[PDB]
């Protein structure tokens, strides 16, 4: 037997661990590397994990998503609820949109956030 | 002398008060009426009191302004401060616009209202 893990070069790529066997050898790859000699940097983005027009970053052993505005979450799968902070004053009904919200104001109030009091006028 | 205030018709228009004089008469007009016999409904809008593309209503003895969105006040002269209610979360800097606002979020926060916490990701 030749110990392939004790020759001039490590036959395993991307710093995989070489393990000698009788008649051959094997590679123990670092996370994110595949192939008999760890030759392939796995594409973690190949199944399109990033949703809603997000950008997928293909990294070592992982992906990361960069979300479009209005979206959040590991997969950009959550439409952020802009109504969650109750931005509409005076019990205005908050309507959630994409990176935006609308307020439907009760009688006597107007403006984007229902700020403007009209009661004195009428 | 003829009492012009005791003839068939009141010579004063728009329910003005007729006052007899010796040789003539005079009219005491209701508010918002002008002319010797109160013939003219004053145009309270003639000097354009309603600002910022507002609609002026020419009324009896008064005007009223209907403001464009983002404006308030008797003359629609006030640009409503949408930042007044502190809509930006996490000490985001609020920039006032017309019937709208923008948030400039601090490091680690994003979204229209700085809602989205990125600290765990980075
Ligand atoms: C990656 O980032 C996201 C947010 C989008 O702007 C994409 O177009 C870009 O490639
Ligand atoms: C009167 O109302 C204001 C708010 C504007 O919409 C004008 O165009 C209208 O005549
Ligand atoms: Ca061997
Ligand atoms: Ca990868
Ligand atoms: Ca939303
Ligand atoms: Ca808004
Ligand atoms: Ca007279
Ligand atoms: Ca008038
Ligand atoms: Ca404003």
């Amino acid at each position: 037997d030749v110990d392939e893990c004790s020759l001039g070069a490590n036959p395993c790529e991307h710093a995989g661990k070489c393990i000698n066997t009788l008649g051959s050898f094997e590679c123990q790859c670092l996370q994110g590397y595949t192939g008999p000699r760890c030759e392939i940097d796995v594409n973690e983005c190949v199944s399109n994990p990033c949703q809603n027009d997000a950008t997928c970053l293909d990294q070592i052993g992982e992906f990361q998503c960069i979300c479009m505005p209005g979206y959040e979450g590991v997969h950009c799968e959550v439409n952020t609820d802009e109504c969650a902070s109750s931005p509409c004053l005076h019990n205005g009904r908050c309507l959630d949109k994409i990176n935006e919200f609308q307020c439907e104001c009760p009688t006597g109030f107007t403006g984007h956030l229902c700020q403007v009091d009209l009661h004195h006028i009428l």
